[PDB]
């Protein structure tokens, strides 16, 4: 009744899944490894062990909290596999003293005790910084330092204990597979059988996916971390050979971070040239020669790449200037191209999963997440910026993961805003305006690869004339950065006259067959079985009735439907439940799932000027009666073939207008040529992102994931309770909007000014309640929005604070839709 | 009136553009149109070249008639293709993707190769009517066990392959559905050709195209310029390279890519005029002018296209 | 209000452009404004030599404040005219002609 498991890899992840799935009941589990099992020799055989826990993601932060809990518990002869000795990272730069009180504030959202120090205070706790230098820091007690080799011995023993198999010294070579599920993992000596492999092979993961043809984004690549020789300032002050007593010690501002190791210190250092690693030159050790100095994951010390940094730390800890080098390697760990880890099921592969690039800080989360994936079908903790499928095919490339993963390694310790982009490589996807979008001066950002003007500079021109209640206040130097005042006319002139803003982006699934309505009527909550022409806006749900995604359903035939979807989350998980529908199923009940978005683009024409716009060009009723709201028709716009769907994230009449991509530029100059008359612009992302929140539409990831029910989101609208059957249903029963314990609420800005971003911790009464999930500045109501989870006791009309750069700004809580809750701009 | 077989109309115009149309304005592509796409004849850029040109690539004078729609640039394109290296714009070509359990066995079935081959293995095949006349000549790449993307003449190949596929998926079992999809404009192609196609591949790339890493009519996934790309290997130019597919919203990128590793070879963008002259000196057959359902494959001198061991 | 010293207009702009404008916004130029001129500052293009840049080239990062109107790109910009070799659009910078018997 339990599945054979295999996990590949003895590190800090592969022995705290085991052990994450032993306390959960299943214990028919092979743990292999190719070194030997008293010091595997991956990264965790080198780990330093300091665990940060404030981390700008609430899943990061939640994965480090419980790794401290599950580490302090994890004991032998008395002494456990943490040391709480705290965590000090200090300033030595105004911005990065500025950057410590947004980081107090993800403290305080994701539930972890901290305070922001002076210098005085810094030097109280932390004598040995030289204070010249200090302008602040942030203290965190419950951090620390973990015992990762320590662990990793004491969770084999538990267990082995409890019926776990454990194999050293045993090399994977191959994966077995048959009828596009894993059956066996092979070695030199056979093949062990498998119903589900996971493969927790750290810096190995690239080298392990290519044996099932997967793409596992994560490039190994080399850290310096040094070790003193005795600090003569530390003489006699901890239990040798390697206690600690100050609290693990981060130094951004030079890519460096210090811990102790009884009377030396340990440095780690970014601060060096990115070092990527060719994972087949590290040659196989034969186990009997891994020891501490000699081990795979530990190339030759560059001492070259070190100077600098042993410069700075002298400067930090003057103490240290009296000690020497004694002994450093250049460590092979990993990175990703967007610094989050790889979890969760191959694409490739029925019952293949990874748990890969993950720091010792988030082992034991990441391992209870994947414990509650494989045993139950979910994690509880929101894993949409840790899912392998996230990513769309040209982030999967090789050079890609290279060069972006060795920029994240560059960038791995700076300050850097929510919208910053890469530099390079950029301009891989680009929709079918782009030549259009750059003579208009569009101003590009991009995401999944996908170039996006957030607004576009021929619009500047309008500013004079734009009335001046549209006009908004300066912005701060942050608020500011990535932002326009552009887009303020932009909004204006979707709100008052027409816009064609770039929809190409909208993740497009076609999803068709015999078998296509059956699939969606038991993957959604909406019912389906509607003529051809229906559009419906419904919600994916996990069986304990977490939203996974919201998405849209056009019904464009009896067995063809378009979808707009989230990202590459969706299409994996239709892809597999599309082929395990049709390999179990009759003739009648074959899908097929396909994502269109790179082949099709989509204009968003919206704005009370639409009808008069499109009118122009085309011959089809356009009015009411010839296209009804939340319906789809194809029409003939500038002669090209288009499929027509009323409805507007924005907010305003008009349609979302999808065709080819050959077909995209002519529909875009036809319609451009057709607007000059009423002053049709391009519009871009960051109006688009106001007006939508004016709206109180839901952006999934931010607003809600699958640790929300649709009726804590608002969105209980969306599932119909009286279907027959859908994934979901029996965990919603009872449940309303009214009776939810935490409710998704809209808050306005009092001041009119202070525009938060997200992330910010939220407080009612002086407690934090909630922290921000999206926000914006609201051009039309002329304030900044924000929206936050908070308990279902706080009312509309409330007041909260939220805390933005170390300063409490007071929000009301207030009725959504900002804008038009009537809906008279959007109707008949 | 009087109308030369090139003839454009003038409107309506610019309906359908490959990835590639705004680099091809900045060439100076002449455009003609075919089924709505807008196809470079030659680029304008290549005329600088004709200075440099060896005299015995420069044609004689043409007349007024034969010259209409024309240009000698088309000379200095030729020359690079067979000399240099030059980027051709493929994506106007029907592609047709044929995919599900029962796709072989309809591809089986409607040409006349045995297309039952690992995947990775281009065919140039025929399609043939119940008298042996010749409907079109195909290219089949086998892209995986269940995905086969042709390359065809038209529409008229688009609807025969829909309703046979729909024909065998209704009286067919289970594992015998198939779709067929026409994706020409949803994707791209370029034709890189000429004796320098793989020095300027290499440097964008690190996948192997030597003929160890990619045989004569064969197929494989590449990435070029961190672009995702079906690499197939023939040339209807009849030089070294390969045709390269990818998404339509890769293709500016690709091209990009390519542009520039080609600088210090010498690389062209290269028109239809050039092509139609290069494929005939090739002996390449054209459906529609060169063979019809009026002819059989032997009196088109396509025999070798015909495998009569074939059951069916 | 508090402005950079940097700042440009966001209209009137595009008055005067030297013979160079659409070559310049091919690559990508970032544009300011002085006497009615179209400035690049430094060109989006250019980006993409800054993860071939040697390291001692790169600079350390920057303040919001100092970072407004400025981007690591103009660092390969240097390197480049340090290196290799540069086009700068010089127009701009005030030319007369002083002309006749008087002139010397
Ligand atoms: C290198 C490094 C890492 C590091 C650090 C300092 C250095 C220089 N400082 C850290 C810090 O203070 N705080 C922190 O949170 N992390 C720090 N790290 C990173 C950390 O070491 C790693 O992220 C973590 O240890 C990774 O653990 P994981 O369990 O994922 O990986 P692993 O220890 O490398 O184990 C993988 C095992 O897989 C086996 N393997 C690989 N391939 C095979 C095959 N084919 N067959 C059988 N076994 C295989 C390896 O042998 C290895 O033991
Ligand atoms: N592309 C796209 N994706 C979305 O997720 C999306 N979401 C919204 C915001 N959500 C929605 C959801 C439902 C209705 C709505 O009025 N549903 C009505 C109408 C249904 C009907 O008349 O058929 C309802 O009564 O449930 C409007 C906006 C707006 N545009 C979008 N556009
Ligand atoms: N896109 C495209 N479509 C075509 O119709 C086309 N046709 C030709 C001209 N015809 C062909 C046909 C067969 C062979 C050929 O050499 N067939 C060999 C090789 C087969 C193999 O090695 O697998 C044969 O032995 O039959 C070459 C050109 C060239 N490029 C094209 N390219
Ligand atoms: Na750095």
């Amino acid at each position: 009744s339990t599945p054979r498991i295999v996990i590949i890899g003895a590190g800090i992840v592969g022995t705290n899944l085991a052990d994450e799935l032993v306390t959960r009941g299943w214990n028919n589990i092979t743990v292999l490894d190719q070194g030997p099992l008293n010091m595997p020799g991956g990264s965790t055989s080198h780990a330093p062990g300091l665990v940060f826990q404030t981390n700008p993601s609430k899943t990061m932060a939640s994965f480090a909290k419980y790794t401290v809990e599950k580490l302090l518990s994890l004991t032998e002869d008395g002494v456990s596999c943490f040391n709480q000795v705290g965590g000090l990272e200090v300033a030595t730069t105004e911005t990065r003293l500025a950057d410590l009180k947004r980081k107090l504030g993800y403290a305080a959202a994701w539930g972890i005790e901290g305070r922001l120090l002076s210098p005085a205070e810094c030097q109280e706790l932390y004598p040995l910084l030289d204070g010249e230098n200090i302008l602040g820091g942030l203290h965190v007690p419950s951090d620390g330092l973990a015992s990762a080799a320590r662990a990793v011995q004491l969770l084999i023993k538990r267990t082995e204990s409890a019926g776990v198999t454990y194999r050293g010294s045993t090399t994977v070579t191959g994966i077995e597979q048959s009828g596009g599920r894993v059956t066996g993992v092979q070695t030199a000596d056979g093949v062990i059988p498998a119903d589900i492999v996971v493969s927790c092979a750290g810096f190995w993961g690239a080298k392990i996916g290519a044996m099932i043809g997967m793409a596992v984004p994560l490039l190994p690549l080399a850290h310096q971390y040094v070790k003193t020789t005795p600090v003569p300032a530390q003489q006699g002050r901890n239990d040798q050979p390697n206690g600690a007593r100050l609290p693990i010690l981060r130094h951004q501002d030079q890519d460096l971070y210090y811990r102790e190791h009884g009377d030396r210190y340990g440095i780690g250092s970014y601060a060096h040239r990115p070092m990527p690693v060719d994972v087949d030159t590290l040659g196989a050790y034969a186990p009997e020669t891994v020891s501490e100095h000699h081990m795979p994951s530990r190339l030759d010390f560059t001492l070259e790449d070190f100077l600098p940094a042993w410069e700075a730390t002298k400067q930090l800890l003057p103490a240290l200037a009296d000690s020497e080098i004694e002994d450093g390697f250049n460590g092979i760990f990993s990175f990703t191209p967007d610094g989050g880890p790889l979890l969760g099921e191959s694409k490739e592969l029925d019952g293949f999963y990874v748990a890969e690039a993950v720091w010792v800080t988030h082992s034991a989360g990441v391992a209870k997440a994947m414990a509650e994936l494989l045993t139950t079908g979910r994690s509880e903790t929101d894993l949409g910026e840790c899912d392998i499928t996230r990513f769309e095919d040209v982030q999967l490339t090789p050079e890609y993961v290279s060069e972006t993963s060795q920029q994240n390694f560059v960038e791995i310790y700076d300050v850097l805003h929510p919208l910053q982009p890469r530099l390079s490589p950029r301009n891989l996807r680009v929709s079918p305006f782009h030549a259009r979008h750059k003579e208009l001066g569009a101003f590009f950002l991009e995401a999944g690869g996908w170039e996006r003007p957030y607004w576009f500079e021929a619009n500047a021109a309008l500013l004079k004339e734009m009335p001046a209640e549209w006009l908004p206040p300066a912005r701060d130097a942050w608020s500011g950065m990535f932002s326009s005042p552009i887009a303020a006319a932009e909004a204006w002139k979707t709100r008052t006259a027409v816009a064609m803003y770039d929809m190409t982006p909208l993740k497009r699934l076609e999803v068709s067959g015999p078998g296509a309505l059956k699939l969606l009527q038991e993957l959604t909550t909406a019912d389906l079985a509607k003529k051809p022409g229906a559009v419906t806006y419904t919600l994916l749900l996990d069986h304990a009735g977490g939203v996974r995604s919201d998405i849209t359903v056009a019904r464009l035939s009896e067995d063809t439907f378009q979808l707009g979807a989230n990202g590459n989350i969706d299409t994996a998980y239709f892809e597999r439940a599309a082929r395990h529908q049709t390999q179990s199923g009759s003739a009648t009940d074959w899908v097929q799932v396909r994502d269109t978005t790179g082949g099709t683009c989509c204009i968003g024409l919206w704005g009370p000027l639409a009808r008069d716009l499109v009118s122009k060009v085309s011959d089809d009723d356009f009015t009411n009666d010839g296209l009804k709201y939340f319906r789809a028709k194809n029409v003939v716009i500038g002669g090209i073939p288009v499929t027509a769907m009323r409805l507007s994230y924005v907010g305003e009449l008009g349609w979302e207008l999808y065709t080819s991509a050959d077909n995209g530029q002519r529909l875009w100059d036809a319609l451009w040529q057709a607007g000059q008359p009423f002053g049709v612009i391009a519009a871009g992302r960051a109006a688009f992102s106001s007006l939508r929140l004016e709206k109180g539409y839901r952006s999934w990831g931010t607003d809600m994931t699958t640790e929300h029910d649709p009726f804590e989101a608002g969105l209980g609208f969306a599932v119909k309770m009286a279907k027959e059957s859908f994934i979901g249903k029996g965990a919603l029963e009872g449940r309303t909007e009214e009776a939810s314990a935490r409710r998704l609420r809209c808050l306005t800005i009092d001041d009119g000014r202070s525009i938060v971003l997200g992330k910010e911790p939220v407080f009612y009464k002086e407690q934090a309640v909630g922290y921000v999930t999206s926000a914006a500045y609201g051009y039309t109501v002329a304030k900044p929005i924000a929206y936050s989870y908070l308990p279902g006791t706080v009312s509309v009309g409330d007041s909260v604070d939220i805390e933005y750069f170390g300063r409490r700004i007071t929000a009301t809580v207030t009725e959504d839709p900002l804008y038009d809750p009537k809906m008279t701009r959007l109707r008949g």
